[PDB]
């Protein structure tokens, strides 16, 4: 009953997070085992970062030039290596907080929870979608390097992202866990361009899924529509073009409301053109696509 | 950089949850020291929900009557009370898991982070307000009796709800930790009303000024307004009067951005009279009230 965007319980998440210190830059790290992850730019002061050259960067620092604090147990630094932008710092004591993890490289319009790191240490949670631009809507402060995305299957933790840097526009850009950045981004202080930030078109069918189910009614329409058809007013409003994939993902949700798949969409065209007239939908006054069709699998039952 | 709805980490909450299974009802519990704590109805069958008389019901139970799983360890129970609404079941073995933590009564327009326990453990983790009607939108299905709000300082848990019923609205009603119920509500399946359900004023001013703070100044107008102009167009809308308390608890985020709390409640005297038309403000087209100004200071330092 009643519909959140509720985010996964952080308690594995917090037990990886330590604080790494570099000179005078600290941020955070993900402690899994006897390895250390943080974004390579902890090495950089103020000034490299308009031109750094990491390699170089890195070649000055040693094992001993980075200060790994675990709340108040100290980590040993016996081994450094640079993967891609992220900082591999292998340390003597392994975790015993490690639960069952692996990295994964999301794709886009799946959506994830993360742990913000806000005054160096874990402060908030929250869940957020990986947009088109492969950019993420979220609130990063400074010190909130190292903060990560991930998503929990029962007991393993599927770590997929780690906070690095805030685009001109305000929204944020990262990596994955192997040190390679979504999208065109690039570690470096220089006017980046984000991209036509499309919407999600599936996420908001499955939105749309969830307000019936939870009783909200008023957008269902007496019409139908084809899948080109749709995808022609798509691709006006700026909302990424339907696939006879996206059909099947949102399966669950079609025959659980008795709604077929291009009705829902037949009802979305009608939202875009004549807006909700000041409605709402799950209390809400626009499309919301932070939703992917399993979130809702997962609420909804 | 940007502003989201982000929750405490609900690391030290998970390892206080428990469940309690009496006879074919089970939901979930607070295992705090030596202490498990649930709503009361769990002694219920679905016939008693219509008129339950828990004294005449709790008697024919005895200790053993009780089934409290900690994950896979079982919990002996050696004693048993009611206060008020709420079952206190008193187990051998006391949480290691325990962090310091305190009872608190909440007031109307706080906010605390809600640990949702769907399927018998926990599932996931949103942040809420409690609304003037004493009720809270959340999401809780079948299986979610017992689920905790809370909030957290630094060290401390301040648990100050615990989820009981849903009103035919959909809408969340709910206890305190000693078994009083937040508002005119009681146990017992029958109609209940809410009452009117008013907009926190203060929390709306407060999300206001993250507005400004985060770029957003499209709605800065050019008028003022005194305190009881401002609440004359307040009642119209169902806004809750402004005090001078709320004005002073808007202290820091005035001094901030250097916009007067006088100045901002003639702002959104204007965005209630001519709406937003169509505009949006921190990516929304509501004038969001699930902010305190606590928790934008939080969240812009
Ligand atoms: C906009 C800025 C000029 C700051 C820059 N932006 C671009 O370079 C862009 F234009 F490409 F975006 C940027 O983000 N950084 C500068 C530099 C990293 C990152 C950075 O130091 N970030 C802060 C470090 N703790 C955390 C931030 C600050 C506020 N809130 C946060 O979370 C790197 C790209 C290597
Ligand atoms: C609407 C209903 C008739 C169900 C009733 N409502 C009213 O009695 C009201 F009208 F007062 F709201 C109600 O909530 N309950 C019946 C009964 C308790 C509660 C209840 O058994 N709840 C479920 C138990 N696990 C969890 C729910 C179900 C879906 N999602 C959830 O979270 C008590 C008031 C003692």
């Amino acid at each position: 009953s009643g519909f959140r965007k509720m985010a996964f319980p952080s308690g594995k998440v917090e037990g990886c997070m330590v604080q790494v210190t570099c000179g005078t830059t600290t941020l955070n790290g993900l402690w899994l085992d006897d390895v250390v992850y943080c974004p390579r730019h902890v090495i950089c002061t103020s000034e490299d970062m308009l031109n750094p050259n990491y390699e170089d960067l890195l070649i000055r620092k040693s094992n001993h030039n980075f200060l790994v604090q675990a709340g108040n147990v100290q980590l040993r630094v016996i081994g450094h290596s640079m993967q891609n932008c992220v900082l591999k710092l292998k340390v003597d004591t392994a975790n015993p907080k490690t639960p069952k993890y692996k990295f994964v490289r999301i794709q886009p319009g799946q959506t994830f929870s993360v742990l913000a790191c806000y005054n160096g240490s874990p402060s908030g949670v929250y869940q957020c979608a990986m947009r088109p631009n492969f950019t993420i809507k979220g609130s990063f402060l400074n010190g909130s390097c190292g903060s990560v995305g991930f998503n929990i299957d029962y007991d393993c933790v599927s770590f997929c992202y780690m906070h690095h840097m805030v685009l001109p526009t305000g929204v944020h850009a990262g990596t994955d866990l192997e040190g390679n950045f979504y999208g065109p981004f690039v570690d470096r202080q220089t006017a980046q361009a984000a991209g036509t930030d499309t919407t999600i078109t599936v996420n908001v069918l499955a939105w749309l899924y969830a307000a019936v189910i939870n009783g909200d009614r008023w957008f269902l329409n007496r019409f139908t529509t084809t899948l080109n058809d749709f995808n022609l007013v798509a691709m006006k409003y700026n909302y990424e073009p339907l696939t006879q994939d996206h059909v099947d993902i949102l399966g669950p949700l079609s025959a659980q409301t008795g709604i077929a798949v291009l009705d829902m969409c037949a009802s979305l065209k009608e939202l875009l053109q004549n807006g909700m007239n000041g409605r709402t939908i799950l209390g809400s006054a626009l499309l919301e696509d932070e939703f992917t069709p399993f979130d809702v699998v997962r609420q909804c039952s």
